[PDB]
């Protein structure tokens, strides 16, 4: 099964905060699972996420032997093999391709209105059921209030 995970500010801007807690959530949800990303996302991360299989989506040839390079959405899924759940880590463009096939979403709603580039694709209220929610305020470490949510395709 295919799963998308994203950290969204207000108005689904994914495109200012310092949320160690979210990185803690992100890591635990992805550990030991294939991670699919677009080249731009790969580029900002800058090194492979240790303990996951890293699959990069690009139209051109791979430039780094530390991850697996693929040329289509289909090949990306084939590269994962037989695992229970595949995690789509972004960005915008990969979100939009993967959304229609995703069965689960893992979101963090950050209270931070920013003017941004990429929005998380609109998902239909009707296709999703929230099966987990957990609200947390800003504290020492975390700069903003945020909410962990998990949705499932009904
Ligand atoms: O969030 C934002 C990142 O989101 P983004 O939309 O800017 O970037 P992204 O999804 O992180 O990067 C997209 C890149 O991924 C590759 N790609 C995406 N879909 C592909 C497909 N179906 N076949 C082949 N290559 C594909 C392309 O790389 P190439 O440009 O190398 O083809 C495209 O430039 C930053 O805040
Ligand atoms: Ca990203």
């Amino acid at each position: 099964m295919i799963s998308l995970i994203a950290a969204l500010a207000v108005d689904r801007v994914i495109g200012p905060w310092n949320l160690p807690a979210d990185l803690a959530w992100f890591k635990r949800n992805t550990l030991d699972k294939p991670v699919i990303m677009g080249r731009h996302t790969w580029e900002s991360i800058g090194r492979p996420l240790p303990g996951r299989k890293n699959i990069i989506l690009s139209s051109q040839p791979g430039t780094d032997d530390r991850v697996t390079w693929v040329k289509s959405v289909d090949e990306a899924i084939a590269a994962c093999g037989d695992v229970p759940e595949i995690m789509v880590i972004g960005g915008g463009r990969v979100y939009e391709q993967f959304l229609p096939k995703a069965q689960k979403l893992y979101l963090t709603h950050i209270d931070a209105e920013v003017e941004g580039d990429t929005h998380f694709p609109d998902y239909e209220p009707d296709d999703w059921e929230s099966v987990f929610s957990e609200f947390h305020d800003a504290d020492a470490q975390n700069s903003h209030s945020y909410c962990f949510e998990i949705l499932e395709r009904r």
